[PDB]
């Protein structure tokens, strides 16, 4: 952990504890432990980067669980749209278009929109209160990000369904941003404008399936 983030003022520390929360769920986890051997089982399949991509999520995991082993995320309630979007990707695991349909729930929606958003306020915020080890440790994850999210594009082959699937998705990951409200504004962010990225984010995933 940095040294100085208990000297962080209060209000920044939940913010950051409650946006980290939602890359290591860890009050309810357990609900999807469903997802490891499904996750394993699906990348054994499909190799290339997909292997490396399930270490990453674990060395994300891995990376918020020992920076808060003092300040434990366990404390920290999903929102009910949260629980929705992952309860989703369950199913999408257990479907017949599981490929297309995690790599849009996912990839797309998951890693490209709300990941993307997420991970700019953790980095600014850490940023401005001189968190170093943290801000770097978000800098990795946005790298991993992109290259989570280039993968995505090349899994999608039905380039319809997915875009359709984008645009099904996007209003729970409004949702689950709008419901943060009272936890993020505090950090100094408009929630009007960080759903207006989401917009510009969701056109640009699109754009990119629609090109590829």
């Amino acid at each position: 952990m940095d040294k100085n983030w208990f000297s962080t003022p209060q209000e920044i520390r939940e913010g950051i504890k409650y946006l980290s929360a939602h890359f290591y769920p860890a009050s309810i986890m357990d609900r999807w432990k469903i997802l490891k051997k499904l996750s394993f089982e699906k990348a054994k399949i499909i190799a290339n980067y997909s292997l490396q991509q399930v270490i990453e999520e674990i060395e994300h995991f891995d990376f918020f669980n020992e920076y808060f082993k003092e300040d434990p995320l366990t404390t920290v309630r999903l929102p009910p749209s949260y629980i929705k979007l992952f309860d989703g990707l369950v199913e999408d695991f257990q479907s017949s278009r599981w490929r297309e349909n995690i790599a849009t729930r996912f990839h797309m929606i998951t890693e490209g929109v709300l990941a993307t958003v997420g991970l700019k306020i953790l980095n600014e915020t850490s940023r401005k209160y001189n968190l170093l080890k943290f801000n770097e440790g978000i800098k990795r994850i946005i790298e991993d990000e992109a290259r989570h999210v280039s993968f995505g594009l090349s899994l999608i082959e039905d380039k319809e369904y997915a875009v359709k699937r984008v645009e099904e998705l996007f209003p729970l990951a409004v949702q689950i941003v709008k419901e943060g409200k009272d936890k993020i504004e505090p950090l100094g962010y408009s929630i009007q404008e960080l759903v207006n990225l989401m917009e510009e984010l969701k056109k640009a995933r699109i754009n990119k399936i629609l090109g590829s």
